[PDB]
């Protein structure tokens, strides 16, 4: 009977400070396609909640030496948050240590570049040097790369976590913003999602290019075995069958547009 | 410990009978994604199955009066299967009584016509009459159009429902052998998977047609509380994070392409 405390992180257009966020308090503070949902969610559930960014900002992965989760999945594993609303990607490593609901949205690996960049996909970039590329820090993205055992992507990670300087950064903006300074040296691969997002923004100079590198969803999380999750797994489908879902893109990615 | 008893679906191209099917016997008798998906799964979760075809051939529904379910579904909740390996659409009230994975194939509901009809989108089909469409007689997206209170699909719905002589079919073979000889007077709401699939099947006659009414997945369903659930959903996450989902989507789909 206590208020749930809900880890997310601060990622255009899921979560975002309002614009006078320091005259507010609690959740009136942020605003985005994730705050909507958690209020839904809640309303559904039926339960009282709070809003809170992860400390270091991070989606979530497991250190190799240390062995300890880190971002919004720490914060689960942990203890120190009783449900994950973001676009937290739903894969193996994480779905055996954190419970996940069934997808709310659906996505892929895709790749960013600044207008004009002669790349129209991920078999270019592999055949190729000119044009630097890398994914963020730490997350599904990066840990796909490292993974596949398909020759192209397999090809741009030997790439990748041999390149110098680091072809890594630590927030999707950070990715954005040398996507846009590099002159078409510099390419970016993140999930399709926040690639449409960003491709709708000013100053509408990136692009969405070639076909997605894979198939995924995000889903909604709780700490393996919790209560909540059954609930919060039937709210989704209930949410996204009445069109929920499909009407809170729209409004964050397409009503917003200014391109 | 004891063989695995599968039930699914004849669907194309997720399961078909071999051209040579009456010399072989069991598992051999069948071909399809859904039969390669069947093993990988069986071969990473260590068992034997027996794919048996569900007998009513079809996909699961709740008699409205005697509350019986019918279908793989119906299979599973009356404990007759194992487990469900087919095109089964994940939905709220079929996961109010079983089990079902994260979904191995993303989906939509779609618009099939006949080459020529002049429709573009659903809007297209409720502002005529000209154009008689319908969906499965019963499923996921008769539901889909029955609980909808988008102004567009609503009216759909009034329109089919009352429809005379009814525009709903048995399988989707039918549904699709409607559309084609119906001179274009008639189109068909099906999953965009058949749709894409059919397209690319001679005589080359149908097309999808407009973007996808709404998003959702099928997942490999077992009965509530299932043991088999855990390790089945975790290598579901396996296989599409190794690319081989992907692989027998083009095996499937398109490496057999005939247009
Ligand atoms: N959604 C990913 C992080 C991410 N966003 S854009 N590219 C990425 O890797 C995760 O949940 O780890
Ligand atoms: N996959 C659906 C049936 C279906 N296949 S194509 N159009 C449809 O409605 C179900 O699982 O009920
Ligand atoms: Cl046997
Ligand atoms: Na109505
Ligand atoms: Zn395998
Ligand atoms: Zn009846």
């Amino acid at each position: 009977n206590k208020t749930v405390v809900v880890t997310t992180i601060l990622e255009s257009p899921y979560v975002m400070m309002k614009k006078n966020h320091e005259m507010l308090e609690g959740n009136e503070r942020y605003e985005g396609y994730c705050v909507d949902l958690a209020a839904e969610i809640a309303k559904h559930c039926g339960f009282k909640y709070k809003l809170t960014i992860v400390g270091d900002g991070k989606y979530g992965a497991r250190d190799a030496d240390t062995k300890i989760w880190n971002g919004m999945v720490g914060e689960l594993v942990y203890g120190k948050a009783d449900i994950a609303i973001a676009p937290l990607t739903i894969t193996l490593v994480r779905e055996e240590v954190i419970d996940f609901s069934k997808p709310f949205m659906s996505l892929g690996i895709s790749i960013m570049i600044k207008k004009g960049t002669p790349i129209e996909s991920a078999e270019d970039l592999s055949k190729q040097t000119e044009i630097a590329y890398g994914t963020l820090d730490s997350g599904s993205t990066k840990e796909f790369f490292r993974r596949s055992k398909i020759a192209v992507f397999d090809k741009m990670w030997t790439y990748m976590r041999s390149a110098e300087p680091s072809v890594f950064v630590r927030t999707t903006a950070e990715g954005v913003a040398r996507v846009r300074k590099s002159k078409g040296k510099y390419a970016y691969l993140l999930e399709s999602t926040m690639n449409e997002y960003i491709e709708q923004r000013k100053p509408c100079d990136t692009m969405k290019v070639g076909g997605n590198l894979d198939s995924k969803g995000y889903g909604i999380a709780t700490p393996k075995g919790s209560s909540l999750g059954n609930a919060v797994n039937l709210a989704v489908l209930k949410l996204n069958e009445q069109g929920l879902l499909d009407k809170l893109k729209n409004k964050w990615w397409y009503d917003k547009g200014e391109c």
